[PDB]
């Protein structure tokens, strides 16, 4: 019911990250259980949760493509991209810190999906 929103938070939300370098990515990807198999790309959104939720309303969002929403405001983000040939741990990640608007899918006014294509 709210399980998708809570899984969005686990996969894509980190309120106040510690130094957004490769070691941040390798650590947080483990902590969030995204390392079996190694997820190929994943982006974390920083700042407060309320700004992300607001994308689902007209406050901080517009409709986008087929049933996505795109934010009006820009977010501090960090993209972890897997390096090395192997799908399996240890999972080495290159971090790319970014600042831009983001694309989500909303369900019941909650974000339940992050569109990763924009960070590739």
């Amino acid at each position: 019911d709210n399980s998708r929103y809570t899984h969005f938070l686990t996969q894509h939300y980190d309120a106040k990250p510690q130094g957004r370098d490769d070691r941040y990515c390798e650590s947080i990807m483990r902590r969030r259980g995204l390392t079996s198999p190694c997820k190929d790309i994943n982006t974390f959104i920083h700042g407060n949760k309320r700004s992300i939720k607001a994308i689902c309303e007209n406050k901080n969002g517009n409709p986008h493509r087929e049933n996505l929403r795109i934010s009006k405001s820009s977010f501090q983000v960090t993209t972890c991209k897997l390096h090395g040939g192997s799908p399996w741990p240890p999972c080495q990640y290159r971090a790319t810190a970014g600042f831009r608007n983001i694309v989500v899918a909303c369900e019941n006014g909650l974000p339940v999906h992050l569109d990763q294509s924009i960070f590739r």
